[PDB]
C-alpha cells in the first residue's frame, strides 16, 4: 500500500473553509506560495492551476486566450454535479467575445445604476417586510429561510417578470442546482426551472409581460436575436445569481460582524461608513470564490511559467483578495480600509452584472438589521454553524439569531 510520505506538489481543490471568514488551510498555504500560479489536483484526478495573486488574477482574467466556454472538454470541472453544465446549453457567463458581448447587452438595461436607484425604494420595502414578519412573530428564526433568501428572492424575481407565487418551487430548484454534488441532482434541477421558465415564455407570447422576461420575449426573441434555449439558459442565470449570492453574503456578514463587535458597533454608529463595510465584507467573505474558471485556448506565459493551450486555470478570488501587497494585514477585517480594487465580482469583460444591485441589497439590509434589531445576535455557537463545501457558493444553509 501507500508507505511513503504524502506531500505533494498539486494539493486537492477546492478545500472547505472551516471559519466562515477565513481561507481555508489550504488556501491560506497557497497565498503565501510565491508566484501567481500554483498546481492543484481536482476531484477526477486531473492537474489545473489556479491563480493565488491579486494582480495576476486581474490580467489573466482580462486576457482572451483565457476562455470561459465550460463545454470544452478542458474546462476545469471541480465536481461530478459540473457535467450537467457541461452538456447543457450555455448562458452569457459561459460565452467569449463577440456572443458573449451581444447576449450581455441584452440585459443591461435592468442593472444600470439609474435602475438600481430607482429600485431602492422596492428594496427597502421588501427588506423591511420581511423583517417586520421575523420581528413580529418574535425570536428564535432561522434567518437563512426568514430573512436572507426571500428579500433577494422577491427582489430578482420582480426585475425579471418571474411570479413570486412560485417561490417554493423556484427557490427550492435554484439550492439543488447550486449546491448539486452528482450530475443527475444538477440535471435534474436544471430540467425543473427549464419547464418553468419555458412555460412562462409562452405565456408572454400570448400576453406580454413586465421585466427582463417580458422584455427579451416581446423583443429579441421576436425577432430571433436570442434561441428561446438561451433565453431559458439567460433567465436561469439571473435567477439563480440573485438568489444564491446575496443571501449567502446576508447571512454571512451577520456571522462575520457579529463576530467582530467593535466594528459592528463603528458601523451602527456612523452609516456613511456602510457602503465602504460592504466593500471589505465582499472582499473578506468572497462567496463566489472558485467562478473564475478559464481554459486557455492558446499557451499563455506568466511570470516565467506556461499555461499550455488546453490547459484549465482557476482565478481563485478569495486567494487573491488576501493579497497583502493589495491590502495591508490581509487577514484583518477593517471596514475602515479600502477594499478598492478586491475581485469577489471578477475583473474584465465577465465582471459581475449584478454587482451594483447587490451592493444596494447588503446596504440597505446592514442598515435595517442596525436599525430594527440592533440586538440581534447569533442563538447558537459559530463553531456549531454547518458552513457548505468549497465546490459550491459559500455560506451556511441555516443560521439561528435571536433578539429583544
Ligand atoms: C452578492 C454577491 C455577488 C457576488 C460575490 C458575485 C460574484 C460574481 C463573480 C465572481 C462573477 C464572475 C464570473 C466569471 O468571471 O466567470 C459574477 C458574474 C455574474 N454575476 Fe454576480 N455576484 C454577486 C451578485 C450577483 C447578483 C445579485 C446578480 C443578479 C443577477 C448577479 C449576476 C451575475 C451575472 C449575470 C454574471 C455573469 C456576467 C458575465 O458573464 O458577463 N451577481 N458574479
Ligand atoms: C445556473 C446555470 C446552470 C447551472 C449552474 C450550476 C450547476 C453546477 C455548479 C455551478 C456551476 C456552481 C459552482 C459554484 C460553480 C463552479 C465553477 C463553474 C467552477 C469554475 C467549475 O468552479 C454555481 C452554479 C452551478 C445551468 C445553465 O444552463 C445556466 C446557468 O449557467
Amino acid at each position: 500500500t501507500a508507505t511513503t510520505p504524502q506531500t505533494t506538489d498539486a494539493p486537492a481543490f477546492p478545500s472547505n473553509r472551516s471559519c466562515p471568514y477565513q481561507l481555508p488551510d489550504g488556501y491560506a498555504q497557497l497565498r503565501d506560495t510565491p508566484g501567481p500560479l500554483h498546481r492543484v489536483t481536482l476531484y477526477d484526478g486531473r492537474q489545473a492551476w489556479v491563480v493565488t495573486k491579486h494582480e495576476a488574477a486581474r490580467k489573466l482574467l482580462g486576457d482572451p486566450r483565457l476562455s470561459s466556454n465550460r463545454t470544452d472538454d478542458n474546462f476545469p470541472a471541480t465536481s461530478p454535479a459540473f457535467e450537467a453544465v457541461r452538456e447543457s446549453p450555455q448562458a452569457f457567463i459561459g460565452l467569449d467575445p463577440p456572443e458573449h458581448g451581444t447576449r450581455r447587452r441584452m440585459t443591461i438595461s435592468e442593472f444600470t445604476v439609474k435602475r438600481i436607484k430607482g429600485m431602492r425604494p422596492e428594496v427597502e420595502e421588501v427588506v423591511h417586510g420581511f423583517l417586520d414578519e421575523m420581528l413580529a412573530a418574535g425570536p428564535t428564526a432561522d434567518l437563512v429561510s426568514q430573512f436572507a433568501l426571500p428579500v433577494p428572492s422577491m427582489v430578482i424575481c420582480r426585475l425579471l417578470g418571474v411570479p413570486y407565487a412560485d417561490h417554493e418551487f423556484f427557490q427550492d430548484a435554484s439550492k439543488r442546482l447550486v449546491q448539486s454534488t452528482d450530475a443527475q441532482s444538477a440535471l435534474t434541477a436544471r430540467n425543473d426551472l427549464a419547464g418553468y421558465l419555458d412555460g412562462l415564455i409562452t405565456q408572454f407570447q400570448t400576453e406580454p409581460g413586465a421585466g427582463l422576461v417580458g422584455a427579451l420575449v416581446a423583443d429579441q426573441l421576436a425577432n430571433g436575436e436570442i434561441d428561446r434555449e438561451e433565453l431559458i439558459s439567460t433567465a436561469m442565470l439571473l435567477l439563480i445569481a440573485g438568489h444564491e449570492t446575496t443571501a449567502s453574503m446576508t447571512s454571512l456578514s451577520v456571522i462575520t460582524l457579529l463576530d467582530h463587535p467593535e466594528q459592528y458597533a463603528a458601523l451602527r454608529a456612523d452609516r456613511s461608513l456602510v457602503p465602504g463595510a460592504v466593500e471589505e465584507l465582499l472582499r473578506y467573505l468572497a462567496i463566489a470564490d472558485i467562478a473564475g474558471g478559464r481554459v486557455a485556448t492558446a499557451d499563455i506565459e506568466v511570470e516565467g511559467q506556461l499555461i499550455r493551450a488546453g490547459e484549465g486555470v482557476i482565478v481563485v478570488n478569495s486567494i487573491a483578495n488576501r493579497d497583502g501587497t493589495v491590502y495591508e494585514d490581509p487577514d484583518a477585517l477593517d471596514i475602515h480600509r479600502s477594499a478598492r480594487h478586491h475581485l469577489a465580482f471578477g475583473f474584465g469583460v465577465h465582471q459581475c452584472l449584478g454587482q451594483n444591485l447587490a451592493r444596494l441589497e447588503l446596504e440597505v439590509i446592514l442598515n435595517a438589521l442596525m436599525d430594527r434589531v440592533p440586538t440581534l445576535r447569533l442563538a447558537v455557537p459559530v463553531e456549531q454553524l454547518v458552513l457548505r463545501p468549497g465546490t459550491t457558493i459559500q455560506g451556511v444553509n441555516e443560521l439561528p439569531v435571536t433578539w429583544h
